[PDB]
């Protein structure tokens, strides 16, 4: 039949009917699940170029009309005759939209309608790629209050590289590699800096020290550009109570913008395609601060708390993990940047499923990316039974340029 | 063909080869990932299959012994349409059902299991006698001690010995003209059945229920668990000297009663098990949950939290401190508890033993992830392989 999923806390059954329209195959099987993995040719692009265009037509209610048989005509024509095609403006907005949309591991797409495209497939330059860049993160981060936005770079084309960000996130902290095998900074970002000094980045020594970008244009080595610090807004951290945590110096950025996906558009493959909305605390405030392999300040803010943590039962690690949740939560609302804490990202996910289950019959997702990394059960997504499923348009990982 | 599997903590690969070998057809397809749903004469190939597992497990394959047991369930498949295990068999099946467990966090006791044959049960009379001593033994004043009775198993013809209750021990839960629920609204269906075969009805928030226990081919039979057999452990908390008044409880003994024990194609329908409680079942998921319990606003309300912004944390917070009081109240009951810090790291010795032992675990993430400070334990960070081995423990559906 179709998935019948279930709300534990409602009670309430729906059928993920949008699920039998999956493309690309996702890794399970009947024998095994890997739900839980991070990482688990004319006619081919004309039947999904084909799909798009009609989903195009869904969209603004002119299914079938004579617009819709002569863009498909068209597309038909222009990929019989060059292998290719280009998307229209219009598609290519509808196509970033879907795109999100699509993205099982987003919590986030309530907002998916309301994306401001950048559309820079005329740049020709790792420079006026720069721009582009720039213009996006002043866009974007609109002094706190943030914008969602993506800039869709060149796509894929025979015959020329790609346009690549090496970077993972426009804006990212060195994570210097320290002579004993610890790390200085980010551990995630240990590869890009040792890549960023490499190609001629004198690097800093502090914990947050914001990277240079590395931006590839077609067949060319990556090109270092700094970003300007004005540019770059950051949020230093303290305590609504705990007056002691501003002395440890912690800081994180405003803007999230992933930059390392490939937007896939009815066949189309744009490999740079920077996107951007705002953070959700809990990245900050449990990933990226509590995570043993990242900034790993838990038990450090614990001992502060004046915790006992010589034992697991004290429960020392949630409630340090609480307080730096509520220190990120408070900086940020102090700051005047927009931040959406988990209770309220979670609830608003719940309202997506209920819209795409009445607009598409389902909604692709992820139920352990959507479930937060901490209080997971005293979010309402935890209850929901979830279908993962892969639609196109679509983000994709892809290999790194290096 | 062998699924990596990344551990983002420490960087480390394992390979899970145990997947492999896996018996049955689990929900997912290339096309959809299905698994964050909670329920998604040929018999002797399935016999002949376990005896090879056992006696490769005893390191006596192939020899005359096990020659001879595979040609003896032969012989009782093709007399009876059934055959029974041997006694050490049935302790191997039991341990290793619940070593396959996926959704099991507790698995690094999976060897030590007391496993009581009530083989020999007949009437629900026996199968209350039986029950009681599991409940005694497996409580043992606080210092539990996993167990699982296993009574007779299903065969052509005959009813079926199933245990009505989801657990040994649970809490009633009652409607009224408002709609609502007084005790456990996760057992509304089970309480009105009790009222319905007898029980007479308390009034409370944590009345124990009565067992329904049903023999073949007869109904089932109310029958009362006398009182100082149920340990419960009155909740308080360390420091918030008020959390005593809310004259919250739970009881000590998690004893799942309502699941099918699989064995060498043999299937025993009321085979209830038991172990300790990981304190995050009680605190987060029994008394938290929106349809369970659901005390969070009332403890936040008690702590002078902000409850009308979701952005102090006052859900986290009370979850937390809800929490510290079942550890605490268990601790100084001194009923066996162990925190989701502690149980999720033995998961993760669980799995490197398992990895040496047989090349992987199958292990369902988002049940082994605690449903409170999931990245701020090891599980959080482990990618994991869920598949279905046998022998092992199934949902089946109700007996009504
Ligand atoms: C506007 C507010 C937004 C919020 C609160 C949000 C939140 C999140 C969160 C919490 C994750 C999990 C990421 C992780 O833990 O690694 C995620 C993943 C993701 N987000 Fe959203 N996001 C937002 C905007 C966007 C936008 C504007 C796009 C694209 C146009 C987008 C596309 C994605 C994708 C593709 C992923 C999945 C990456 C992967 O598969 O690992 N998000 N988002
Ligand atoms: C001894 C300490 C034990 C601990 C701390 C423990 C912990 C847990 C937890 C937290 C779950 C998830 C259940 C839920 O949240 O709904 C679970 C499931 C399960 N346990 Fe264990 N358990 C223990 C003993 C046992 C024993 C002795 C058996 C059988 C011999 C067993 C068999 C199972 C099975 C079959 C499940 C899956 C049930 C489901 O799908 O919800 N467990 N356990
Ligand atoms: C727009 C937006 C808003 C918001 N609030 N958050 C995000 C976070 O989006 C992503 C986060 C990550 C984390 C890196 N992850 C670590 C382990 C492995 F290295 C795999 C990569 C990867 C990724 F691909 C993402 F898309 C995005
Ligand atoms: C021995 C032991 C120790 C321990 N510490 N914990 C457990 C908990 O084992 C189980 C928990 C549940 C959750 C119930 N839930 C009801 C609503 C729906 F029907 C889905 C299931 C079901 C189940 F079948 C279990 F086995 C067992
Ligand atoms: C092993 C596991 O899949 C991995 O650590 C995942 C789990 N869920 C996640 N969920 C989110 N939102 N982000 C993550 O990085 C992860 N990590
Ligand atoms: C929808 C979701 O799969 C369901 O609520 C699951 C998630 N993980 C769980 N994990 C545990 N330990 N126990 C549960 O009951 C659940 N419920
Ligand atoms: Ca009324
Ligand atoms: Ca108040
Ligand atoms: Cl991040
Ligand atoms: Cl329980
Ligand atoms: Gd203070
Ligand atoms: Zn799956």
């Amino acid at each position: 039949k179709f998935p019948r999923v279930k709300n534990w806390e409602v009670g309430s059954i729906t059928y993920d009917t949008l699920s039998a329209q999956a493309q690309q195959d996702g890794p399970c099987t009947p024998r095994r699940c890997l739900g839980s993995l991070v990482f688990p040719a004319p006619e081919q692009l004309l039947s999904q170029a084909r799909d798009f265009i009609n989903q195009y037509y869904s969209s603004i209610k002119r299914s079938g009309s004579q617009a819709h048989e002569q863009r498909l005509q068209e597309v038909e024509a222009e990929v019989a005759a060059t292998g290719t095609y280009q998307l229209r403006e219009s598609e290519l907005v509808f196509g970033a939209k879907q795109a999100w949309r699509n993205a099982p591991r987003c919590v986030g797409r309530i907002q998916w309608g309301k994306l401001q495209v950048f559309d820079a497939r005329d740049c020709r330059s790792a420079q006026e790629m720069f721009t582009y860049i720039c213009n996006h993160i002043k866009y974007a981060t609109n002094r706190g209050n943030l914008r969602s936005a993506i800039t869709v770079f060149p796509q894929r084309c025979p015959g020329r590289g790609d346009f690549r960000i090496w970077n993972s996130q426009l804006v990212r902290y060195a994570g210097y590699r320290q002579q004993d095998g610890s790390v200085r900074g980010d551990p995630a970002n240990v590869e890009i800096t040792e890549l960023c000094i490499q190609h001629g980045w004198t690097p800093g020594n502090g914990r947050f020290d914001v990277l240079p970008l590395l931006l590839q244009a077609p067949d060319e080595p990556p090109e270092l550009f700094l970003l300007p610090p004005e540019l770059v807004l950051e949020v230093p951290l303290e305590h609504p109570t705990l007056e002691w945590f501003a002395a440890l110096g912690l800081r994180w950025y405003a803007l999230p913008a992933v930059s390392n996906m490939l937007l896939e558009i009815g066949g189309l493959e744009f490999p740079a395609a920077p996107f951007s909305g705002w953070y959700m605390s809990t990245e900050i405030g449990t990933r990226n601060l509590c995570d043993p392999h990242r900034y790993n300040i838990l038990e450090d803010v614990a001992v502060c708390m004046d915790l006992d943590t010589r034992t697991t039962s004290s429960l020392w690690k949630d409630k340090a993990a609480v307080e730096i949740n509520v220190a990120v939560l408070h900086s940020y609302q102090l700051a005047k940047v927009t931040i959406v804490d988990h209770h309220a990202a979670t609830a608003s996910f719940m309202k997506h499923l209920e819209n795409e289950q009445k607009a598409r019959g389902g909604c692709p997702a992820d139920w352990a990316w959507i479930v937060p990394p901490i209080s997971g059960s005293l979010t309402p997504v935890f209850h929901q039974e979830m279908v993962n499923y892969f639609l196109s348009p679509a983000f994709r990982y892809q290999p790194d340029p290096w």
